[PDB]
């Protein structure tokens, strides 16, 4: 609850990600998906 | 939630990325979907 | 919910981006989507 | 040197093709040389 | 030297192609080159 | 040097392909190249 990144740097909580330089997504039906109740 | 980033620097919470230099996406149905209830 | 990000940052709450120097969407359905009840 | 091609074909001497229905170039010096003498 | 191709076909002398359906090139120096003397 | 291709067809000489439903090239120095003396 309390982050603290210096100079390049990189934090999350909860995150989803598709880091890096050279990212290619094909043919694809859903790439990101959450339910809560 | 007391988030401090200095120089060059990324951080997030319930965040979704696709971060990155050259990004592609193709043919795709979804790509960021989130419910609640 | 004090976010404090100095010079060349990046910071996120419930975000969600497509982040980078070249992006290319192609032959999509949807790009975002929420929902709440 | 006679070529006859009907209904939806495709045909070349000495081509460089790139076909295709989704074409993306990207982050490049050259995509066609030629030198002769 | 008589290519003869009828309804959704494809044929070449000396070609290069990258004939496809999602094409992507990508962080290239050169994609076609030749030389004669 | 006679080449008779029907429907749904593909032929070549001296040809070099990439054929393909999906294709993907990355962080490539050359893809084609031919000499003569």
């Amino acid at each position: 609850r309390e982050m603290h990144g210096k100079n390049w740097s990189k934090l999350c909580k909860d995150c989803q990600v598709i880091d890096g330089r050279n990212v290619t997504v094909t043919d694809v039906d859903i790439v990101f998906s959450k339910i809560k109740g």
